[PDB]
């Protein structure tokens, strides 16, 4: 308290989420996002976030995956995720290089077992920032 979102710290964003499924035509959707301890909640906008998510997932265990081209603009996070039984795959697509830092960073930790909270985080989102450049 006497804080806000980022005294948490936590994410919450506009991503997109493609998540493919058996038989079903899927995108990258626009989602409402947030980033809290080590889970995504996924909503179908800003106006429908008190409710329940159109997609929730705990990140702890996870493979977390650069697809990334500077170039192309392309900062995409794919995960791989540990169910009880099975394993979940689904993209995060993110707009920018700061963006895409912040949310690639969380994710990390996150399969670590670690929040945002941790010292490492502000090691990965730098270090990701850093090497985003061009030479």
């Amino acid at each position: 308290i006497l804080g806000d979102i980022t005294s948490i710290p936590e994410l919450a964003d506009y991503i997109k989420v493609f998540k493919p499924k058996k038989l079903t035509l899927k995108g990258y959707k626009q989602y409402w996002c947030t980033f809290k301890d080590t889970s995504i909640s996924c909503y179908k906008s800003k106006e429908e976030s008190s409710g329940t998510p159109a997609h929730q997932m705990n990140l702890r265990g996870c493979e977390v995956t650069p697809d990334v081209n500077i170039s192309g603009q392309k900062f995409n996070i794919k995960l791989l995720i540990p169910v009880a039984e099975g394993m979940n795959e689904i993209w995060l697509r993110c707009d920018n290089e700061k963006q895409y830092a912040h949310w690639m960073a969380a994710c990390r930790l996150a399969s670590k077992g670690k929040t945002m909270a941790d010292s490492s985080y502000n090691l990965e989102v730098q270090n990701i920032l850093s090497f985003l450049k061009m030479q």
